[PDB]
């Protein structure tokens, strides 16, 4: 078995290897990358996502989210308070302000220590989940707006034609902005490209051990667990690496820098934080190996998780027994 310790692997494809996305994902899996839940892909030196980032300031963040924390430093939830719209240029200035800017630090490890010590005492503002793309249309390799769609994958594997679309999302981050512990909708893959700015630190649990994280989370968030049998689908709970180590939960961590891709694999729980002003682009995707994970994915039916139009078909076809209850949660 390849990668039996479930380490995060880093890949350096050549320009030739970067042509066929599906093939390269399958190669990474052949080397055991999926066992970690997360992989880094450094693009060939010839490649670029677009020519410059000099003209992005007029993109609108229609609903910036202030991430307010409750709990203790290592075990907390966050809720998202909606703020007034602002442009990317206004958000960048905000991120760089004395109130929100990254503090002085020695290295990534010192910054990680400061994040876990101090996150809860601040409420950073995140521009998340903005439909759109920063890939130049002429970028033909690993262009996250030109991937094969999950609807087409389901149709190719299973023969059923379904409605729905699959488009990318932009994320504009600042120091301390936080992504809570989650797997993807329907335990899909994700791919994330850090277009510009400061790094993003990731934490991940191997898919084969995801239920260990879920059992810890039910212990640590006992009211939330009683409210919903899949509350991590709400994407609000944080647990620090120190707490994970104290409870024996297997995980790994890595820092993504600008110009790098990360892939999350089916049922790989992940969480993380931004180091400073940045912009990432991410999308879900599927492969043949996902289908079995999609069929087994947990679902939130309490009403909190509320998701895209396109998840309807996935539930309906892959999980027909769960469909009625899940749809009630959506309505
Ligand atoms: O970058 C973020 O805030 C969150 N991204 C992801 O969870 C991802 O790409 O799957
Ligand atoms: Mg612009
Ligand atoms: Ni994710
Ligand atoms: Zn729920």
């Amino acid at each position: 078995a390849q990668n039996p310790n479930c380490n995060i692997m880093i890949f350096h494809p050549t320009k030739e290897e970067f042509n066929d996305f599906d093939k390269y994902i399958a190669y990474m899996e052949s080397q055991g990358a999926h066992r970690a839940g997360l992989a880094k892909i450094i693009p060939p030196k010839e490649w670029k996502a677009r020519e410059t980032y000099d003209n992005i300031s007029e993109i609108l963040i229609a609903t910036p989210l202030q991430q307010v924390a409750s709990g203790r430093a290592g075990v907390f939830t966050q809720y998202h308070k909606k703020k007034k719209a602002m442009t990317v240029g206004e958000y960048r200035h905000l991120a760089n302000s004395k109130k929100y800017q990254t503090p002085p630090h020695q290295n990534f490890e010192d910054l990680e220590r400061k994040y876990w010590k101090n996150r809860i005492y601040n409420s950073p503002i995140y521009g998340a989940d903005i439909s759109g793309s920063l890939f130049d249309e002429n970028t033909k390799q690993w262009n996250l707006g030109h991937l094969g769609t999950i609807q087409d994958l389901l149709e190719k594997e299973c023969g059923v034609v379904i409605e729905g679309v699959n488009t990318p999302y932009l994320y504009f981050g600042m120091w301390k902005t936080t992504f809570a512990w989650h797997t993807e909708d329907m335990d899909l893959y994700s791919i994330n490209y850090l277009h510009l700015g400061e790094p993003k630190t990731w934490y991940v649990v191997p898919p084969e051990h995801g239920q260990r994280l879920e059992r810890l989370a039910r212990e640590l968030f006992p009211g939330s667990s009683r409210g919903c049998g899949a509350f991590l689908r709400h994407k609000v709970a944080l647990i620090s690496p120190t707490v994970l180590k104290e409870n024996g939960i297997p995980f790994n961590r890595i820092t993504q820098e600008a110009g790098e891709f990360m892939v999350t694999f089916p049922y790989g729980y992940h969480a993380g934080f931004n180091h400073g002003f940045n912009c990432a682009e991410a999308i879900n995707f599927a492969t043949p190996r996902w289908i079995d994970y999609g069929k087994m994915a947990s679902q939130c039916s309490c009403g909190e998780a509320r998701v895209t139009f396109s998840m309807d078909a996935f539930v309906r076809i892959l999980q027909p027994e769960r469909y009625d209850l899940w749809k009630r949660g959506q309505d």
